[PDB]
């Protein structure tokens, strides 16, 4: 037997485009495979549409839409933009005909409409799994690298969390047209800080990638935690082979053997390389196929755009939809049918070594997350006759230019413990001297920042010093 | 003159194509960007003009160009907020918001903190009740005196 469907899809250039996706092949080859079964389509075919429109024109998407209504279709996909569907949700609540949603744009309480349904997860979960991993690590600064405005609405209950937990967050935006944020990043550099959440396209993951490696703050101590997930088609070695700390998330179960001989497959016919929309795809060509295989015969009938017909059998086909609650490729599917939309499902939490980004645990819903030698930097006061300079045609460089008592000190030191040191010179000229701000200079700063190993000068002791970092016992009284 | 259900763009639709069936010159928009955007898109489209009136979100490679909008520009509002403030000299704050719309109304002033120093809370109403008292009894717990209102 043979069905019809209908496909229109946003591109830079209309009717222009002769270069597909990697998901116009996943639809082609998910049509391929479902005819290939005999579980599954038995005894009907179906012919198929492709449409191919520009960004950021709706009459267009009105256009082929109606157009599409004047053949007659049944297979309502989602335009990039938002008004695009918007507008599909207007004529599908009208014409009611079931339209498929796997991005989010803005919802309103307006919003009272019926017929539609999601795939996309939704984010207060995802923040429930954020708040989980936080208060897992229990960390009380942070800060946030955001993509805009949209990502502000998209985690504004993130902006909302320090309402619960007293954990201090920063809020920095990033250049919204430049991929050189590297004087930005000395802006973060004159903040100095060590985890920060992100928001950011796998674009822009792998572009503040190569200039956080690029700018020398690719360093063990700092913890990174994102949003994306289809990293993994990109160039990461050098950055994780200087033990950084970090933390990545997936949800497509790879670990079901099926699933990654499903990549393998691609792996063929294409780093298994596969859009998460994809995999929504691929269970999208299954929902269809079992919500007909569920439901009688019916028709795909041919209606006009300028007539009133909207369908009899919609609102039967919009509960045989709302019948079906999942296992699938990310887990068990099933929907919170007074919201109808996508809210379960759960997390491949993985972690970074310098080996590589391995599995860690599991976040859900319900249960929330389940599981010397060295050359020491002396930095120093010149002082008399403390640290002075040793003086001479000869030519010294680092540690024989200087001499004086502590110079002598630093060497018994050395002969008792065994180490040896590079000596450097002070930030500013002080032993160092707090300001009304609270800040700190010279050497004192110097060591609460780490800039160097070790201070050595004639130090007043002071009370308020010790609040700061450790003294030792005064050598000299 | 178009007098047409809450937030029907199909509706708009129609009511377009009885705009072109009259033939007019000049385009008035209604108040929802499901609706009034996708008018635009048309207005773009078949080259004419347009009338806007409140704010709406409008991306960069959302590049339309037949529209003026006669809202003023949120930004410049948050500055004049920021003039305020700075001509009040104040730490303390705590906003109240409306919803979803006000984080651009003041993304400014989540940007503030970077680039001032003041103090401020995340407060905003569940917004399907009207029933805040119980927060603003956390309001006389926090006893401040200086605070921004954002609603209706």
């Amino acid at each position: 037997h043979v069905i019809r469907i209908g496909g229109i899809f946003e591109y830079a250039d209309g009717p222009n485009a002769q270069v597909m996706n990697a998901e116009e092949h996943a639809f082609r080859f998910s049509a391929n495979i479902i005819n290939r079964n005999r579980t599954l389509l038995p005894n009907t075919t179906l012919t198929y549409d492709i449409q191919r429109i520009h960004f950021h024109d709706s009459f267009e998407a009105t256009k082929k839409a109606c157009d599409q209504l004047a053949l007659g279709v049944v297979a309502i996909f989602g335009p990039s933009q938002g008004s695009t569907t918007n507008a599909v949700q207007s004529i599908c609540n009208a014409l009611e005909v079931p339209h498929i949603q796997l991005r989010w744009k803005h919802h309103p309480l307006d919003n009272k409409d019926t017929f539609y349904v999601n795939l996309y997860p939704d984010y207060a979960s995802l923040s429930h799994a954020i708040l989980d991993l936080v208060q897992s690590l229990k960390w009380r600064s942070a800060t946030v690298v955001y993509d805009d405005s949209t990502g502000l609405i998209r985690l504004q209950e993130l902006i909302m969390a320090p309402s619960r937990y007293n954990i201090r967050l920063k809020i920095r935006q990033l250049p919204i047209d430049s991929d050189d944020s590297r004087p930005l990043l000395k802006e973060m550099k004159r903040g100095r800080e060590f985890r920060i959440i992100f928001d950011c396209s796998h674009t822009m993951a792998a572009q503040i990638l190569k200039q956080a490696m690029a700018m020398g703050m690719m360093t063990e101590y700092y913890h990174f935690i994102f949003t994306t997930l289809d990293l993994y088609a990109l160039d990461l070695e050098p950055y994780r082979y200087s033990g950084v700390n970090l933390t990545g998330f997936r949800i497509l179960n790879v670990d079901n053997p099926h699933v990654s001989a499903i990549v393998e497959k691609w792996s063929m016919e294409r780093d298994g390389v596969m859009m998460t929309d994809a995999a929504l795809l691929y269970d999208a060509v299954h929902i269809v196929s079992v919500t007909y295989q569920r439901a009688p015969q019916m028709t795909v009938n041919s209606l006009q755009c300028h007539r009133h017909k909207a369908w009899r059998f919609g609102g039967r086909f919009m509960n045989f939809i709302k019948e079906a609650q999942w296992e699938g490729l990310t887990g068990r599917i099933v929907f919170n049918k007074t919201s109808g939309l996508r809210t379960d499902f759960d997390l491949d939490i993985i972690s970074l070594k310098e080996d590589g980004l391995e599995k860690v645990g599991v976040w859900s819903p319900a249960d929330g997350l389940n599981i010397t030698n060295r050359s020491l930097i002396v930095t120093t006061l010149l002082e008399e006759p403390f640290v002075m300079f040793r003086k001479s045609d000869r030519t010294l460089y680092g540690n024989d230019r200087f001499e004086g008592y502590c110079i002598d000190l630093l060497k018994e030191l050395a002969h008792i413990l065994g180490f040896s040191y590079e000596i450097r010179l002070v930030e500013d000229g002080k032993y160092g001297a707090q300001d009304d701000k609270g800040q700190w200079n010279g050497m004192v700063k110097e060591l609460i920042d780490h800039k160097a190993d070790l201070a050595v000068a004639p130090l007043t002791i002071t009370h308020v010093r010790e609040k700061a970092i450790d003294f030792s016992k005064p050598f000299m009284t």
